[PDB]
């Protein structure tokens, strides 16, 4: 409350290990459903059923651009991404296997940097 803080949590290295998650999600072989965004004028349906598209390279501008102004809404639109996935692909399909894959590796990398 007013004059009555927790002991600061260093967030110095944040912006440089964000940037290195996503570099290691930009180069799994798994990511090519994910690199860029979807198309809308080329894929029926995505534009009047997602309503938030998000992508890496979206991500990755955000990202260079000071528009996440900390790890946890970096963290929304890495997960935004996988859950548009699973609301537009079946889980037997491969870009639906690609999505659950990519959140795995997304996580654990999350967990062990950060927590």
């Amino acid at each position: 409350s007013m004059s009555v803080k927790k002991p600061k949590r260093d967030d110095s290295k944040d912006l440089a290990l964000c940037s290195m998650i996503l570099t290691e999600m930009e180069t799994h072989e798994d990511a090519w459903p994910f690199l860029l965004p979807v198309n809308l004028k080329l894929v029926p349906g995505y534009k009047k059923v997602i309503k938030k598209p998000m992508d890496f390279s979206t991500i990755r501008e955000k990202l260079s651009s000071g528009q996440y102004p900390n790890l946890e809404t970096f963290a929304l639109d890495v997960r935004l991404v996988f859950d548009n996935c699973e609301t537009f692909n079946e889980d037997d399909s491969d870009i639906g296997r690609a999505g659950h894959n990519m959140r795995k590796y997304f996580e654990k990398k999350w967990t062990d940097t950060f927590k």
